[PDB]
């Protein structure tokens, strides 16, 4: 079947999709009523198709098309070469670019964000053709299931002029505790994270303490997306001594983070000031953070995430995982990666509970007691449901949204709104 | 053929071998008349056998036996788990241990040295069962051939009371230049390295300059294995400005190296003060070195060498490759590793020209114009020649040597000899 023992790329089909998202609040705005993703179907001359998933902003879709064209005629095992071809096609790397990430995270490598979904799709094909799960291409699983956290948000009851969702509003500690109960009853999550930077620090600390009261054994994390000054951060950290497993991005920039970490009794984590390999040396020299949140979508795929993990282990940094609104292809890739990473022991973030649509056939990624069992089948372990894919693509065409824009969407509701920060 | 889609280890056969080595001089002594290696044949329930190669000191052979016992019943794709089992079996890691390396290099991880050959053998099986060359398990080749350097040594004409070899003595610049001509005529090497620390620095500089005169376009490297004080090193570096591609381990320890690097116009390289992952952070903080020499035999196999490469790239360090007396299994593994490493652009060291025996069937690893083409076949690309293996094992039994001991061997010839350093 494989002439010249060769299996190479013949093309890629990129399909933007949109799925319903509740009005989740963050420090820069509120989520739009649909979240956008792009599905990559990477086709080969063996007739095997690999899957990847990434952001769907306008400029990213154009880059994905240029990447797809550049890598036709390359072996799916030649991922080093494929990254270099993509770099050439994009005209090299670059920073200050926040696409797909709502301007929230603006320092990630453009080449890595574009390469990522193709690399994941390549590993999926490698696994299919060898009969091995993707975790076997990353040094093999070290655990049979991957634990995730409950990702809590302050939220309105409904998007303006729309039916309220089944969650209800969460705008204070009682509302946050109620949301946690509903989510944890359904999924079994053993660790809990709160998206903060929305209400005054003392009110978010109150929600944290209420969570601790309701869930005495659950590790807790708080993430205000850099909404605080370093002085305010140090007060929050002192006040939450012994309560948080870690505190993520309390304040903006490597210097401010280093200032806070010098006083904070819990470790600081980040997915804002360390989002690319070239930021690691400064973060290490300054002692800005103690925990790095991996994310294969912007670090450049699964093998490069494994590299990040080894760098963290070497330099004495803890390792967790960051997420954005995502579907089942991303989830499968996250699970294979975390399963194969010895030092990824923190529960991974996921936005899973907040969506109810998907592009893959069901059954391969069930949550049980807060964890997802790593698929043992060849490849990524999930397959496209073409009817579901077409439906979410049609939803994307109709919903009219073309870029993630939490701030712009908040402004369409509240014209004078600014994404100020820090706010406290 | 593979029940439960599983291919797992059933046992390992470890065969110590010995092959003839000339009286090559270094700063701590002279090579023994035979060099020792251990061949690993890693057997699986699929009837596929993987190959690895490592040192053969007494205590290492015992560790290899304990490792082999610990990993029976493990998938050859589960290399993360296999390392952890080996660590447990050895009772955890450790330093100050110089076995296999003649006390020259004493800070490498014991777990990594023991795991390495099993990891290489596992990748060999992975490649065989998937039909892929080992380079396809490391991100794929980025080059079709790997360039090596001419590794020159001062040497006596013969071991005491033995027939002189065909090289003759090399004890001065003319002798070193003659040795280079013979080696480069035969192999085509495009870069040249001199093992120094044997004669006074000004005489080794003279050999370096003679090499430059005879080979105007060849990159040159000098490595006195830390035989100099930092003050002496700075004089050598100043005197060889514009002549060396890099200067390896001029002086002992991270602090002294950092002192020298502050003044040296060429980059400093090492395989002595950075030989384990836990040494990287100090080397980086101190700016002790600009180039790290990889070596999969003591860094823990091929995937961990790929990790080292990514760390070097991230922290702005160049990457080369170190070698010790070795045979064709090691050579194949070195070639697949270097082929798949984008930032390994320096020519690799090899002791190849100094041996004339091997344990693998010939034809897969020819040198042409100084480089070895990466094998495209499944697995490592070399196979055991059982008659050759048995002959070199018989040679090991008869030669009586049980540990590499350059200093002890020099003392058996010259009782008052000391491995002093620095010497100048
Ligand atoms: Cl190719
Ligand atoms: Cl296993
Ligand atoms: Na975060
Ligand atoms: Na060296």
């Amino acid at each position: 079947s494989m002439a010249h023992n060769r299996i190479r790329i013949t093309g890629a089909r990129v399909t933007p999709v949109a799925f319903a998202d509740p009005p989740l609040l963050n420090t820069v705005g509120v989520h739009q009523p649909y979240a956008l993703r792009a599905v990559i179907q990477l086709d080969t001359d063996a007739g095997l198709t690999g899957l990847g998933e990434t952001y769907a902003d306008t400029v990213h879709l154009e880059r994905l098309q240029a990447a797809a064209h550049a890598i036709v005629g390359r072996s799916v095992f030649s991922t080093n070469v494929i990254r270099a071809l993509i770099s050439d096609a994009l005209g090299g790397d670059r920073t200050g670019d926040g696409s797909g990430l709502a301007g929230m995270i603006t320092s990630a490598s453009v080449v890595d964000r574009v390469f990522s979904p193709f690399e994941v799709a390549c590993l999926d094909v490698q696994g299919q053709v060898t009969g091995r799960p993707v975790s076997d291409l990353l040094g093999g699983a070290v655990r049979d299931a991957v634990p995730f956290s409950a990702y809590l948000f302050y939220k309105w009851a409904a998007h303006p002029g729309a039916e309220p969702d089944g969650w209800g509003a969460a705008l204070d500690p009682d509302g946050i505790v109620a949301q946690a109960r509903r989510m944890i009853d359904e999924y079994g999550f053993s660790a809990i994270k709160l998206k903060g930077g929305v209400f005054a620090p003392e009110e978010e600390m109150a929600a944290v303490e209420a969570l601790r009261a309701a869930f005495p054994d659950h590790p807790l994390r708080l993430d205000p997306n850099a909404a605080w000054t370093p002085q305010t951060s140090v007060k929050v950290a002192a006040g939450l001594e012994g309560v948080l497993e870690y505190l993520e991005d309390p304040t903006p920039g490597l210097d401010g983070m280093a200032e806070v970490a010098a006083q904070a009794p819990m470790p600081l984590a980040t997915n804002m000031c360390v989002v690319a390999f070239d930021q690691l040396p400064a973060a290490v020299a300054k002692n800005s953070v103690q925990v790095v949140l991996s994310d294969h979508h912007y670090w450049g795929g699964l093998q490069r995430s494994r590299l990040l993990a080894g760098i963290c282990d070497t330099f004495g940094l803890g390792l967790s995982m960051h997420s954005n609104s995502h579907l089942g292809i991303s989830l499968a890739a996250m699970v294979h990666l975390a399963a194969a990473t010895p030092n990824l022991t923190y529960a991974c973030d996921t936005h899973w509970p907040w969506r109810h649509e998907d592009v893959v056939a069901p059954g391969a990624l069930n949550f049980c007691d807060g964890e997802v069992q790593v698929p043992a089948t060849p490849g990524l372990g999930v397959e496209i449901d073409e009817d579901a894919l077409a439906a979410l693509h049609e939803q994307y065409l109709r919903c009219g949204i073309r870029d993630r824009d939490d701030t712009g969407y908040m402004r369409s509701i509240d014209p004078g709104f600014n994404a100020s920060g820090p706010r406290w």
